[PDB]
């Protein structure tokens, strides 16, 4: 039957029950050994609490903010004896509050994304830089060093960022045997960079193409998405981010730097959920997706930084999104772009409103002697709907990547702040593997200048052909 | 009891037998009093001879070629016992030669394209400029200056190009009557140009949204429309174009002109169907359209030119078309140019496959004192279904097009080689009017700078929200 890892001790206090709290639950229920008591979910949402009620969970219908959450939520996470675990899966909170708030509690913590508290990006005077995913991630970094070790704390442990996280390590291992280099597996982060260095990986994208369906017609004036559309919305008009590779030669007028910080990123003053950006998939071949923003776009990149004595990078890849999501979010964006405004309503699409589909979800790692390798998963709807309830297949990659990162919580305790970079990798997937459908690794002779140039002349560069010069559309 | 317009004493030839030519043969079979024995349907495709074989109409099965074409339609054309009708709703075949052809033994001819041999659209050695519309209007007008007058031969007698060249008129007069600039209605091309002037129109959008959803989900690699998917992947590849206003003050780097013909154009150096604006429409409010190259883009600004004695430009509008096609089309644009090549299989939308919608299309006159006016129809396909059979909204405003410029033509068989802004526009709105929906004039508010600047900067020009710098979408 399923495998029970671990028992919880204390409260589990998950905060936020939309697509992904919704596919969390049963997998907690499932793998882990507690009273169902001791689980409580927090929204304010009627329809949650609906749902909750019909699931027969705890909820308590209130929004957790910045004037309430120490007051309502310390009473929680330390109901009775046991070490509890926060599972933050909301939107519009502070990862960082809540995060140190479990810590100085003994809580273990974990979620999908940084999140700054409600009004945090329509503040009048902030500027682009301060809204950029590498700006939010050093406030994390900054809390680790500040309070090294203690409970452990894991910051964007979803599908991606956290999952791909673990691909880009099994993917790289994959590459060094197929390209005949043997040794030792890396088990420090010098290591993990050093190989990709030797790989010659020049950079990463994180590839991706939805193909879920709806039985239904796209409304006008209906945002459609198969996870958060607040979330996906807020992420979208962020910044474009990328983590930048030692190797490009050439940026865009309107890229810029972070004065300060781990150094590995650059962003670009346009939103990255209208910035396209030529990539690949296995199921797709050559697409277009979007350049938007991620945690992981700098996380990955930094991780693989191999610097000099005098502590300059000598080698860092590129790293960033290229999203092609569901049709329906496709048709969503070039509605709320054209528009200048959000539409007046939106919705998740339910499992039971997709007619077929997978999210492809994968890392290709690029510019090595094998040209291109995409690494990750197929999970269909069908196979979803097999596996675990109350969720599409977008959901179930990032419900399982919370189980597993939970998982090596609860058996390392004690490990401080960590990132999904920082996670033994094949214990994760071990855990999430069952939640993958096919995982797969596949070789393309792809490239981004495949077909250029054509009828017209474009700005490229035919020395290299995996600059970003090259992947970037000019519009 | 569906009114008829004009005897037919000769032959009716129809090259074509797709969308439009399934939606024009009952208009013409209505409309006209002919022996029916005299229509005859000439197309290559196994499926059009199947249709017209379930429905008793006579056709030949060829491709009409450069080697074939003098041997095929001469004959047919000149069969009596009085003037045949030459009605061309092909691709791949030469517009200016059967013209040419029809008129040399003395047929009628109308088209709604500009279309040139097959083999044209791609070339070793083909510059842009020659691939422009700019330049194969130019052939047309060369043609008209070659021979003038003699038997009629109607040109771009389509939706758009045609139709619209008739709601920019009746636009003006509108804009004028409610304006209070009246006097006598234009009744020369100077004149006309001159109204435009003294209006203040800086420029014109052709604007349409196509509302019609489909019943099934988008296919993986099959390019979905309403109307000719080889033709509309034909004009999106060529380069974006546009009539080019004397009041733009800014350019691309990419812009370029033409050494000689009439003026009135420029293009770009990239294609149409990925080239984005912001624009309007009634039912969409503010969009993004495809700037996808048109002939009546430089048709509509050549004829409202104004010129001083010396005979150089003192006005012109700018014009171009912005369109937001059906929900597929969008979808098989964004697999199109992000794979780099055309789908493997293609498919026109069936009325009976249509959920519901309309085909919104208008022209948007800007610049002027009360802003932006949109003048069109907005023709649903519920509508197109009780007044005409075999096609969809789309199919129905082109093919109605095509029958107004029959009668006016039947009218007036003696005029030459003309462009639908030649025709007397009351005469074939009069005519086209019962199978056009609503058709309405709709004042707004919108510019393009509403919400700019926004979350980040822009190259914009702040003194003249209508300045293409504003329009043209540059991520
Ligand atoms: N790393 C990844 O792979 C990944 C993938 C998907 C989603 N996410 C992120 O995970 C989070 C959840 O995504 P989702 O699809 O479940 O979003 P969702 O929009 O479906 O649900 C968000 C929930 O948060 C609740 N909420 C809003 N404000 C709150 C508050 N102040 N306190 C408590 N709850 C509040 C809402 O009522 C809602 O039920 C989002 O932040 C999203 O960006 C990460
Ligand atoms: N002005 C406008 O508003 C407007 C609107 C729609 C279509 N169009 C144009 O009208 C034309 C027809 O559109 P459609 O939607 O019917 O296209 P379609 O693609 O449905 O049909 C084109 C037909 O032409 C036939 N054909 C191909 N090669 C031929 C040849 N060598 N000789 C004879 N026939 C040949 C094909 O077999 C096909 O049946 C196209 O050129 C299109 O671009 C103009």
């Amino acid at each position: 039957d399923w495998p029970v890892y671990h028992r919880i001790d204390g409260p589990i206090v998950m905060i936020g029950f939309g697509s992904i709290g919704r596919g969390t639950l049963p997998l907690i229920e499932r793998h882990f050994a507690f009273d169902r008591s001791k689980l409580v979910v927090i929204d304010p949402s009627d329809e949650a609490r609906k749902l909750a009620e019909a699931r027969g969970v705890r909820f308590i219908q209130q929004a957790v903010t910045r004037d309430n959450y120490r007051e309502l939520l310390v009473p929680l996470l330390t109901a009775g004896p046991g070490q509890g675990f926060c599972v933050n899966l909301s939107v519009d909170t502070s990862s960082l509050d809540i995060m140190e708030l479990a810590r100085e509690n003994g809580a273990l913590y974990i979620d999908t994304v940084v999140e700054p508290w409600l009004g945090f990006y329509f503040d009048p005077d902030l500027k682009p830089e301060a809204r950029s995913n590498y700006a939010l991630r050093e406030t994390v970094l900054a809390a680790r060093r500040n309070k090294p070790g203690g409970t452990t704390a894991v910051s964007c442990c979803g599908a991606n960022p956290g999952m791909v996280s673990w691909f880009v390590k099994q993917a790289l291992v994959n590459l060094a045997a197929d390209l005949g280099v043997t040794g030792e597996e890396p088990t420090t982060r010098e290591e993990w960079a050093r190989l990709a260095m030797d790989l010659g990986v020049k950079g990463i994208h994180i590839a991706e193409r939805d193909t879920q369906r709806a039985s239904f017609p796209k409304p006008f004036d209906v945002f459609v998405n198969t996870w958060s559309v607040e979330g996906f919305v807020s992420e979208g008009l962020q910044p474009a981010e990328l983590g930048w590779g030692t190797f490009e030669r050439w940026m865009p007028d309107n890229a810029r730097g972070h004065d300060s910080g781990c150094g590995a990123g650059i962003y670009l003053l346009q939103p990255g959920a209208n910035t396209r950006v030529r990539s690949w998939t296995p199921t797709a071949m050559a697409q277009y997706g979007f350049l938007v923003t991620h945690n992981e776009s700098i996380s990955i990149a930094d991780f693989l930084t191999v610097r000099d004595a005098a502590g300059q990078a000598v080698y860092r890849p590129t790293c960033h999104y290229a999203y092609h999501p569901c049709n329906d979010a496709v048709l969503s964006l070039h509605e709320m772009f054209g528009s200048g405004k959000r539409q007046s309503d939106w919705r998740i699409l339910d499992e039971t409103e997709i007619v077929d589909g997978i999210d492809e979800l994968g890392v290709l790692l690029y510019g090595h002697g094998k040209n291109a390798y995409w690494y990750g998963s197929q999970l269909s709807i069908e196979e979803t709907r097999r596996i675990a309830p109350d969720q599409n297949a977008t959901g179930l990659q990032v419900s399982s990547a919370v189980l597993a990162g939970m998982v090596w919580a609860l058996e390392n305790p004690n490990a401080g702040i960590v990132e999904a970079d920082d996670l033994d990798f094949r214990r994760c997937l071990e855990v999430q593997t069952p939640y993958l459908g096919p995982v797969v690794g596949v070789y393309t002779d792809w490239t981004p200048l495949a077909g250029r140039p054509g009828l017209f002349p474009e700005d490229i560069d035919t020395s290299d052909p995996w600059q970003f010069r090259n992947v970037l559309v000019r519009d």
